[PDB]
C-alpha cells in the first residue's frame, strides 16, 4: 500500500466564498490559461458549474471573466476551479471586482 499525508486547511470554504463579496456583484475571475484561452472554453468549463451571463477571454493578458446570475453558482465554480489545471495550466478563480472609477484620495496601512 501507499501513503502520503501532509496537508491542512486548503482551498476556499463554500461558506467563506459565498460572502467574500456582496451578493449583488457575483463575478468569477479565472486566470491561468495562456495558449488555450477561448470563449467556448470558459463557457463550456463554467457551463455546467452554473449559468453564465458575460464572458471575457484575454489571451493577451492570460486571464478571463465569468459572471453568474447568482452568487451561489459563482461560489461553487470558484471553490472548485480555485486550484484546477485546465489543459495543463493552473487557473485561479477569484471574485471579479469592478475597478474603482471614482474615489480621489489614496491610502495605506
Amino acid at each position: 500500500g501507499s501513503s502520503g499525508s501532509s496537508g491542512n486547511t486548503k482551498q476556499l470554504r463554500f461558506e467563506d466564498v459565498v460572502n467574500q463579496s456582496s451578493p449583488k456583484n457575483c463575478t468569477v475571475y479565472c486566470g491561468g490559461i495562456a495558449s488555450g484561452l477561448t470563449d467556448q472554453l470558459m463557457r463550456q468549463t463554467f457551463s455546467p458549474f452554473g449559468q453564465i451571463m458575460e464572458i471575457r477571454v484575454f489571451p493577451e493578458k492570460g486571464y478571463s471573466f465569468v459572471r453568474f446570475s447568482t452568487h451561489e453558482s459563482a461560489a461553487h465554480a470558484i471553490v472548485s476551479v480555485n486550484g484546477t489545471t485546465i489543459e495543463g495550466h493552473v487557473v485561479k478563480c477569484y471574485w471579479g471586482k469592478e475597478s474603482p472609477d471614482m474615489t480621489s484620495g489614496p491610502s495605506s496601512g
